[PDB]
């Protein structure tokens, strides 16, 4: 088998993307973000404290016939911004995109942080990292790639994220019409829970490459390019007026200004990010001070290649008995 969905951005930022998804019977299609970075599929629920929904669309179980309490099981978990939700958990069919679990663990949250109530349009997270990070306790549950892998024609799923535009997950198959070039496949590191790998090095703008291995992961969930400080501030020092801000949290620079690609490699291969995608606009409205898309991992503890890399290149979550991670230009 195989599923394509397309995935939207949330806003006129890339901040995040969403993907519909079906859940239930009759199906219940809620706007999920398809996180690369976690492992639990969460929704905004019937359940869910009045007060913390606003605007999100819910998932009712009682409505669905094919809808299970795992008996026992509950969930809670944190986020890299500081967020969190937690509740109980069903089992129900969930489909992307044409692809058919049955058995999903569902996670209905009780409770949700003021960021999730805040965004209307995210209606819960369908993790895709490996299931050693899901949070339902007593037993742990799988992803919604882990519970298909075995059904899809090959073990794999593409992120394709759009710059200001749709974009598409596909799992089970790779759309060879979807990329130029040929995809560089570079090793993965499934120890903490992440797609995690090493790049060869980077360069910012017309500049040499500087090659340096950089481990960080694959992150989807990610919206920013988190590096080492020290390839941070040889971006930044190529803008003028740029500069690491205390009170806003990371770089800004002037919006007037236009700012230099960042290519980063994988394997002999490099991927360009345009300039563009690292502007994130105002830093308040009306502000003529923008937010940088790339940012110092310094306070994070890890090196993330979030939406802003990931959307300058098609890419491949190898799910082979020894995954890897492939990408390409487009
Ligand atoms: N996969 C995720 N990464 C998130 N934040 N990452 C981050 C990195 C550095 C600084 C701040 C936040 C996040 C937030 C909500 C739901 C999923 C995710």
């Amino acid at each position: 088998s195989t599923g394509s969905a397309t995935t939207t951005p949330i806003d006129s930022l890339d901040d995040a993307y969403i993907t519909p998804v079906q859940i239930g019977t009759p199906a219940q299609t809620l706007n999920l973000d398809f996180d690369t970075g976690s492992s639990d599929l969460w929704v905004f629920s019937s359940e869910t404290t009045a007060s913390e929904v606003d605007g999100q669309t819910i998932y009712t179980p009682s409505k669905s016939t094919t809808a299970k309490l795992l008996s026992g099981a509950t969930w809670s978990i944190s986020y890299g911004d500081g967020s969190s939700s937690s509740g109980d958990v069903y089992t129900d069919t969930v489909s992307v995109g044409g692809l058919t679990v049955t058995g999903q663990a569902v996670e209905s949250a009780k409770k949700v942080s003021s960021s999730f109530t805040e965004d209307s349009t995210i209606d819960g997270l369908l993790g895709l990292a490996f299931s050693t990070l899901n949070t339902v306790s007593p037993t742990q549950q799988k992803t919604f790639f882990d519970n298909a892998k075995a059904s899809l024609d090959s073990p794999v799923f593409t992120a394709d994220l759009g710059y200001h535009a749709p974009g598409t997950y596909n799992f089970g198959f790779i759309d060879t019409t979807a990329y130029t070039g040929s995809i560089t496949y570079t090793a993965v590191s499934t120890k903490q829970g992440f797609w995690e790998w090493t790049s060869t090095g980077y360069a910012v703008g017309s500049g040499t490459f500087k090659s340096t291995s950089i481990d960080g992961i694959a992150d989807t969930g990610t919206t920013l390019l988190y590096l080492p400080a020290t390839v941070v501030s040889a971006y930044w020092a190529q803008v003028s007026g740029a500069k690491s801000s205390s009170s806003v949290g990371g770089y800004v620079f002037p919006c007037s200004a236009t700012l230099p690609s960042f290519t980063f490699g994988v394997g002999s291969a490099r991927i360009v990010i345009p300039g563009d995608y690292i502007d994130f606009g105002p830093i308040s409205t009306g502000s003529s001070s923008c937010f940088g898309g790339i940012q110092s991992s310094a306070g994070i503890g890890i090196n993330i290649f979030g939406d802003v890399a990931l959307k300058a290149a098609f890419v491949v979550f190898n799910g082979a008995t020894t995954p890897t991670l492939g990408f390409a230009s487009k």
